[PDB]
Parts: C-alpha cells; structure tokens; sequence
C-alpha cells in the first residue's frame, strides 16, 4: 500500500466507525478506568475489542461480559505484562490468531512513583522507566511489525501532562521522566512508520480512576485549585480522543499529542 | 461555582451529538475548505451551522442550501470581515438572535503571506496580524460575552504549524508569527474563561482546499516530500478533530492543541 | 551570500569579548530594569552601547554617562517609539550614523496588560499587540536590513515565560499572546535571516525591577508559592544571558529560547 | 539548605568566574569533543576540573596535563561507566575527597542507535536507554545527594536536538525518547531540587566532533540542507552555554533547555 491514504468517508460518523476492523486496549482491568472506557468507546463504534491484564483475570472477565452484552460485539481477555516484551510479543500473536488482524492498539502503561530521584532507590526509578516507557516501546515493537504486513494502523499511546510539567507538591521525576519519553515516542514513531500507520499520545491530567480515597482530602484541594477547571476528570472523557485516533476520523493526524488536563498545563 | 463540568453522558454517540445546539463557522464559504467541511461535520452530528463569508455570498448561500437538504438541519449565511470588531459583534448578536444562542464557535482566520519581514513591507504585516491574530481575537471576545452571559460554550480556533514552525521553501514569519499568537491565544483564554467556557486549538499542515494552482507546482513537490505521510491533506480529515473540540466528547479538554500535519512537526 | 561561520575564537574569554564592536538596547532608561542590565553587561565585555527610551531623557543620560565612566566604552542615549516603524528605522539610521554599524541589537518594550480580552476593550488589546509584538517586529525589520547588508548580525528580542503560559491570578491574554508571537518570531527570523544573522529569545520570568510596590503584598505572596526557587528574579540575573546571546559565545545557536523563571515553567 | 538566592556579583566576569568552584565533566577525554572543551571552558573561568572516561584512560590522562599547563588549575581524570550507579555513586565520593566539592556537574550519554525500533533488537533499545536516559538519571542521583548537603549546586544535562524532534535519514527512536526524557529530567529535577541546586539542559544538533568521515558524504550534504545555517557545528562553539549554566551568571535559571542546533528545530 503505496504510503498512508485519506479516509474514503465524507462522513464524520463512517470515519469514526470500527466495524470490521479490531482494536487492542492494555490496562482494562477493573469496570473503572482509561483502558475500559477506550474500550467502551470503540465498542460504541462497532469495534472488536481486545482488553489485556497484568494479574488477575477476574475484571477482565467481566469487562468482556459487559462489553459484548451492552455493545453486541466481539470481546475477549488476555494475560499481558507490558514490562516483558516476550508478554507482548505473544498478545499480538494470540489476539492477531484469534481475530485475524489488528487496527489499532491502545497502550496505558502507567505504574506510578512514590518519590523523588532522591528519596528514592535504583530499584524504585527502574520499575517505572521499565513499565512506563519501555513497556510502551514493547507494545509498539509488537503491533508496529504486523501493522507493516498490513500496509495500515493506528498506534495510541497513553502518555501523560506529567511528560509536560512536573507534579506538585508531589515528588514523581521518574515518572515524568518516562511519560516525556513516551510523548515523543509516538513523534518518532510516526516518522518511522510513516509509510504504514499512525501514531499519536493522550497527555491526561488529573482524572480519578476511583482512587481518590486514598488521597488527602487537603492534597485533592491543592490540586484543584491549579487546574483552571477546577476539578478531576473522569476516564468516560478521554473516550473522545481514544477513538479519533484509533478510528478513521483522524487519517492525516500523526506524531501529534492531546493535552485533557482541564487546563493545568495551560498555566 | 459551579462551572465547567463533565459530560453526563456515557455514550460517545450522544456526547458527539449537537442535536439541540448552535455552532458557528467563519471559514465556510468554499466547496472544499476547512470551514465547510467542520460546518459539515458539526451539520452532520445534528447541528444548526451559522457560516460566514468575507465578500461575495454566493459561496456560503450554496453551502447553506448543501447543509439543509444532506443534513435535514438549520444553516444560515452571515457576511463577517473578521478584521473588524464591529463585524465579529454583529455576527454574534444576529445569529443569537436567529438560532437563540452559540454553543460553539469555530475561529478560521485564514490570510497568508508571500514574503519575509524584511522584504515585505510593514502594510505586509499588519495585514496578516490583523486578520489572522486580531481577528481571532474579535471572533473570540466577541462570543466570549455570549458564553459567559450563559455559563457554557466551546472555542475552537484554527491555528497552524506555522504557529509552531516556520516554512522553508517560502518565507511568511508575519503568518507563522501569527499563527503562533493564535495557539497560545487559547492556551490564555482557556484559563481566563475557566469558568464558563472552553478554548481549544487545531494546527494543520499542508491542506488542499482547492488552490493547487495558485501554488508553484514545484514549491509543493518540496512539500510533499517534507511531509512525513508524503501526501497533502484533506479538509474532510479535520472534520473529527472539529466536532471533538465542539462537542461533549472533549469537556475536560481545554487549552489544548491538535497537530494534523501528516507528521510534519516530527522532523 | 556570506553565509554564517563559527566563531574564529577557541578562547571563550574572546567569544565573549564585544570589542570593536556596537551594540544597541531599548529598554536602558532605569536604574536596575532589565534593558540598563542588558547594557552594563555588553559594556563590561567592551562594547559601544547605544540605549534608547520612550521619553525618559533624564533617566537615560544618567545611563550613559554611568556606563562610559565605569567601562571605558561609548555610549549615547536615543529616543525611540518601537510601536511606531518609523521611530525604530531612524534609531538604526542614527546609530549606524554615529556608531559606524550595529553588530548586535536587543530588543526590550514591555506593554503590560492590565485585563483579560473581555473585560478589556478592542483599543487597550491593540495597544498591547502594537507595543509588544508590533514593537519587536519594527526593531526586527528595521536592523535586519543592516545585518543583510553587512552579512553579519546578531538579534535577541526579550519575549516573556507569559508567552509561554498564562499567568495566575492575573489576567492579560493580550500581553501573554504578544510575548507567544516574539518567541516564534525568533525561530522565524533565524530561518529567515539563516544566510547572514542570528534571533534568539529570553524568557523573563517574575523579576524585580523596583516596581514591586505596585503589586499588592499578597499578590506577590501567592507568585511565590508558585515559584519552585520562592523568589522574584534580579536584572543582574539576565545579563549573562543577553551577553551570551550577542557575543560570539553562540556562533551555532539561533531559533532558540532561554526561560529565566525560577523554574516556574516547570510546574 | 540556605535556599537559591541571587548571585552577591554584579560583574558579569565575576558570576562567571569559577575559582574556587570544583566543576567534573563526564565526556572529556578527547580532543575536540563537547565534553573536553565544557573542561577547557571552566577550567578558563578557574575552576578546578575533574573529568572522567569510559576506557580511553589515556586521552583523559592527557587532557589533565594539557588544562593545568595552559589555564594553571587542579585537573583529574576518573574512570566512570555512566550505565553503572555504583561507578557514578563512586565518582562523586573521590571528587569530593580529592577536591573537597563540588559546585557544578556536566552529564552527557553519547550511546548511539543504528536503527529503528522495528529493525533493531529489544538489546539494542534497552542499551541505549541505559546508557542515554538512566546514565544521566544515575550521575544526577549521584551529585545530586552532594548538592543537597552543601545546599548549592548546578546540574547541566547534555541532551539533543534529538529529543525534541526525529532525525530523518536515520532512524534512531530510542535515541530519541532517551533523549527527550532527559530534557523534561532537567525541568523534573530543577523543581524536586528548588531549594539547594539548579538543573538546565542542552540540546545539541549535527556538531562534528571529527567522526566526519564515517559518514557518507551525500549524507552530509542532505543534512546540511536542513539546517538553516548549512553546515555542523563545533565543539567549541557550546563552551559558552556550558559555563553559563555552571557559573553564578544563571543564578535564576533553572529547569531551561537550550538548543544549539543551526535553527534545525525552527524548520
Ligand atoms: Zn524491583
Ligand atoms: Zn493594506
Ligand atoms: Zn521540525
Ligand atoms: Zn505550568
């Protein structure tokens, strides 16, 4: 396929349409998240979707209930450690063997840190560059080949505001660290590719996952007050994003990155 | 307090939907140019359009009677000279006046330079900067006080790479200068309007609205090899990043900026 | 074409040295501002200063005579209006005219804002854009055609961290907006001019040029908190830079930017 | 811990001034690297030098002899494998027990790629962002404990063009990503370490330090013509930022990037 065409739609809605097509989420795990609602969202849009976890089967299980019943589409759950390229490696071949393909891959990775560089041990900087950003760069290595067998896909990495700016009063540097390399990673990519698929990053801000129990109440108010909207976000708002970049609506979109911050970074 | 608030919708279909709102796009006037095509995408998620055009109507009264008979929705031609406030002002208080409110609105300065700063004259300049930032600014203040005097609303302006790069074939630092003013622009209003209002902004590339000819056939040979796609993009393709910033499928994301340059900015 | 060389200097003492060479601030009119700083700074390095003011005669001619005195240099003071080109043109004119040429010229007029786009007026936001992007733009033009002709020049415009986002609680998109078009006017420039100057830009964050006073004490407690080094900036902490950039101590850098905020970019 | 407060100097020669200030750079161990001449420069300033190797123990021997011969100051040379903490974590305890401090630290990583993520093996990735990313990560961790202690401090990063876009003839995305980690590492670490030491990076573009024949010449012309100035820069040529960053004449910079790069980024 002689280079990345133009979406053949004139139509806003069959741009956006999966139908027929297969998307892979990463995180997924728990009916409350990034993952699950990137992949409700392509669900939505006819998609066949492909959710993974890290340990436990149980959430995705169910996930995969929910989606096919609500969605009537095909679902299933795989077992993937994005820390081990041989893990995703073995999703792509599975889930390709299984579907028979793969459009679009969702990647949110995001182990987070409890301190700063130093405070904090070898060990503690390692285990986020590890999953954080070199569990992205297995992800891409793995879909990145068969989407050049293809000719075609999309390439959606989950980065963070946090590869923007650095945290406060919160102490994460190796955190940021991985997220910043993860933005311009999809930049790179999309120039690597650029003769077969697209590559783009979500920078989310502050959006609760239904942790924020086990944050202080005057820690949530610090941050608030930074962000111009003055409050969290929720996953069901990045749904948007996740499937422009993953469907059609965007075949001329690459190397590009989407701030959904309620305007933190802005100030 | 309240203000700025999450969807209270689940579905990705109906946050997209602009069933029931009004958006209004300067650029549309043209068969093919990015502000038919957004007046298209935003018609086609059950939208009322208001286009505007600059000097001859023709252009937007054919569109407007397009919109209504594939659309089955409401559209209506307004003349606007962005460069002046008075027009900006006008536009807005007749199209509340004829659909009730602006639910959102889609800024398409769109005035390019032929020369350096040093080789054009200082009448050159201020051309652009007037029209291209200045009249960004008057279309932005000018809805600003409808969207404050009823607590929502959505801006979408339609920068540029040049805002983020400069051109190397031909030289336009008064475009590319402008540009730039037009991204931060939304940046700085998406904070001062924190609490009634969005800003968002988009940055296209190479885009063929229909003016191949005016254009050396031998600038754009350049071109397409610089883009990393290697190819020119479509209007059509930024339609879904047009409905993303207008609709409820985006109400965390403000101050934010969308590149669709086939990968341009990645070199 | 004489295309731009590195620097014929190993030494850096003599990549630094301004000697033998003119160069020209705006800003120079008060006892510890930024442009007097600039100036001082270039003097000490042995260079032939030219400083302008708006009409502050009296505050300038005490800068002149203070600055031969102490580093045995020339310098004269100049009346200059940037917001109009013809002002600017004839400071070129008179200080090629007294001076021989101009090797390095730095340009510095700040138009503080006092409001946000809506609370302000079209007059009080045209202000600002003429004086501060405008301003720069004149000074640009006005020495670029005397760099072209000697193949050899060097511009640094002061632009602002404001141009790179927006400060809090504060309002002035038309300030912050300005200072975002200085910063991609250097990037523009540098390309433009690539075959005989070099453009750059300096980012001030919060400095403290004995104005303090106009702010109210518990506004510049709450920039405090939101500066990570928990202070406000001196003049004397930009000269460095501004030397840096107009000596030969940069030869290879141009189209770049300097943010001296304290870090408050940062978060 | 006596927070970071303006430099007591108002001489711009005196902030830069160096003696009695202990500087280590981690390149220097050749003849015209960047990494030799940061030394030369500081060690022209009179600060007392330290630099380190990874195995060619010789030219760094030799470097010592010739910076205390020309510029009369202390000089050592300490073996150092940055991918090692342990090598790092050493080589601050026997600067600090030889020269008693230490006042600045100049980190640099020039681990190269020779292919893309794709063509390259999930060793090859992983060794350059061991070597990139976490070698810079482990010298700040190292000095960084030091700074902490005596309360004073600069970091200055050796980062690349590399890190804010993507090379186009060859493809190097794990350089990239390392390197772009490495930029926001600097902003990072310039907040978590607001109150006793600063952090700046550099980002260098094409600088031939001599390995200007391995490289096809056809390869050097395409590169050359997409920088603005049209050809590599020198070495020497980034002394000047080098001790700008290190010396008393940034006291309120921290947390900026600088890009020496001929204006390649501006395109
Ligand atoms: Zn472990
Ligand atoms: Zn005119
Ligand atoms: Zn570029
Ligand atoms: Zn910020």
């Amino acid at each position: 396929m002689p280079g990345q065409q133009a979406t053949k739609h004139e139509s806003l809605l069959d741009q956006l349409s999966l139908k027929g097509k297969v998307v892979v989420v990463t995180g997924a795990s728990g009916p409350k998240g990034m993952g699950i609602e990137a992949a409700r969202g392509c669900a939505e849009m006819g998609a066949a979707v492909a959710i993974t976890y890290a340990s436990r089967a149980q959430g995705a299980e169910e996930n995969v209930k929910e989606l096919e019943k609500t969605y009537g589409i095909k679902a299933k759950a795989y077992k993937c450690q994005v820390d081990s390229y041989e893990s995703c490696e073995k999703l792509v071949k599975d889930v390709v063997a299984d579907f028979g393909q793969i459009d679009a891959f969702i990647a949110n990775a995001g182990a987070t840190a409890d301190s700063g560089i130093l405070d904090g041990s070898v060990e503690a900087w390692n285990h986020v560059v590890q999953v954080d950003l070199n569990g992205t760069f297995h992800c891409a290595k793995a879909v990145g080949h068969h989407f050049k067998e293809r000719g075609t896909g999309s390439l959606v990495i989950t980065a963070s505001m946090s590869g923007h700016i650095a945290n406060f009063p919160q102490e994460q540097t190796s955190y940021n660290v991985a997220k910043a390399g993860c933005i311009h990673m999809a930049r790179s990519l999309a120039n690597e590719w650029r003769d077969f698929a697209r590559v783009n990053s979500i920078s989310p801000g502050y959006i609760d996952t239904g942790l924020s129990d086990f944050v202080p109440k005057e820690t949530q108010q610090l941050w608030h007050s930074m962000i111009p909207m003055g409050r969290d976000g929720l996953a069901k708002e990045l749904k948007g994003a996740y499937v422009y970049f993953a469907s059609d609506a965007s075949t001329y979109t690459t190397g590009a990155d989407l701030l959904i911050d309620g305007g933190y970074t802005t100030r």
